[PDB]
């Protein structure tokens, strides 16, 4: 039922991009700015960590070629146009479709493209000590 | 040289350092959204995505994806509950402040922390999107 994978199946159309053989890049019909890409796996995966690494790394290879031809790569400097990289890992975080796909969304104001809400909290090192050392000891045990 | 990020690499200046490769470096964020948020950066210096090595993109979402086993992220399977984003910001406008390329692993457990997400729908049409992906077309034409 997955619709991206009907994308990539050629049952539902779409404005085609750069394709690879483990990669699918189209236009977001539904854009929230001028020239809103969306950039997917062919692998069936609703979440990143359900996605292989061979197709991971294939990813952001392509977005940057995209924004090669999204001509975003010609400024290369901190003011002006920009743009964002953003993939969505269920409801409560904005996914809606169920198959992995990044988001480059250039922003050109701040009316269009990504909003981003930061709330930010203050530097604790107790509390980030603590953290590092459970986190460190979750890693030593994937390993 | 004078980039905190390649400090922090370096070693030079202090992080609570999480899993390194040959090609990426990741670390707690020390100014967190929510109670996780790691960074995830090349150690090749470029400031934005496109300033960046193949070699070095092709490193940096495997390493995310292994860092979402050490927070346990990976163990809902599932749409519903908590949930995460992966964020890139180039560009001041883009909410980017440090101008060397770093990706955010944040997790979402609840609406007051983690990222907030703007979504500003823009009114589009297929006669917009078709000459748009015309336009686009003949661009990759020429980067190829
Ligand atoms: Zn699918
Ligand atoms: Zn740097």
């Amino acid at each position: 039922s997955c619709i991206f994978c009907k994308i990539i199946k050629g049952e539902i159309p779409s404005f085609k991009l750069i394709e690879t053989a483990k990669t699918y890049s189209f236009l977001d019909i539904q854009p929230i700015a001028e020239a809103h890409v969306l950039i997917i796996p062919k692998h069936h995966g609703a979440k990143l960590h359900n996605i292989p690494d061979d197709y991971l790394s294939d990813i952001l290879p392509v977005v940057k070629k995209l924004t090669k031809v999204l001509k975003l790569d010609e400024n290369n400097t901190p003011e002006g146009e920009g743009y964002n990289v953003l993939q969505n890992n269920g409801r409560i975080a904005h996914q809606v479709v169920d198959h992995v796909h990044f988001h480059l969304i250039p922003k050109k104001d701040e009316a269009t493209g990504l909003g981003v809400g930061w709330p930010a909290e203050a530097t604790d090192f107790d509390k980030l000590g603590k953290l590092h050392e459970k986190l460190k000891e979750e890693l030593a045990k994937v390993d």
